[PDB]
């Protein structure tokens, strides 16, 4: 997993923001940026990576109406149900930029 | 805190990507994306907002060498001290664009 500095480069970090110019599989380039502020913690003094499993336990996601995440995630149990939160608790424009906080 | 919808036309899901087109701080418009997979968590079923402390504990972040951050964190103690962590874990280079996998 991970390797981006091998075919990116011209990287910078701001904040927790990263952003780098990276190689695309055509033979061009694309700068992109991904924060890092959910993708990363702090215990007790020490980076680690923060893991998640929506992907590995949600499926078959949907936009309803223009703010809300609905999808099908498994339970302790082990089955399916449906499942919605609203994006706009948490997720803002930041100057054309759509952020977590 | 969030709200994005107010100002953004045409959000899309794709997976755990949320893609939406957003108006700058006055007029020009900026089409971006965020993807979920670290933002949302599954606890027993239902979408969570995953919190991080990254942001609120740690400063003075800054990339050495190709790959790595640095930042100082807070231990549970309150003290500041130096850590690091190696982008390249889990930060790939997916056909020009940053994605944590
Ligand atoms: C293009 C219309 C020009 C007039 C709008 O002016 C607003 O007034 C304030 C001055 O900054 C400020 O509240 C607004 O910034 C808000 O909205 C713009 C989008 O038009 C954003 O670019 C900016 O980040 C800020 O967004 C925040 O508030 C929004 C709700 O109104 C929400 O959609 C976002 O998530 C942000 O929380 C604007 O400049
Ligand atoms: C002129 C010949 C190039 C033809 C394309 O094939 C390349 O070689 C490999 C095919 O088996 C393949 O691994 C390469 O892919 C990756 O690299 C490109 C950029 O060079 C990315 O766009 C793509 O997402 C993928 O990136 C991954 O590989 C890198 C390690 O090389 C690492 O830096 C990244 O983080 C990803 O791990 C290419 O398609
Ligand atoms: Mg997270």
């Amino acid at each position: 997993l991970g390797k981006f500095s091998q075919t990116c480069y011209n990287s910078a970090i701001q904040g927790s923001v990263l952003t780098s110019t990276c190689e695309r599989t055509n033979g061009g380039y694309n700068t992109s940026s991904i924060d890092l502020n959910s993708v990363i913690e702090n215990v007790d003094g020490s980076l680690k990576w923060q893991p998640s499993n929506f992907i590995e336990t949600c499926r078959n996601t949907q936009l309803a109406g223009s703010s809300e995440l609905a999808a099908e995630c498994k339970t302790r149990a082990q089955q399916f149900v449906s499942t919605k939160i609203n994006l706009d608790d948490h997720i803002a424009n930041i100057d054309g930029t759509l952020k977590y906080e």
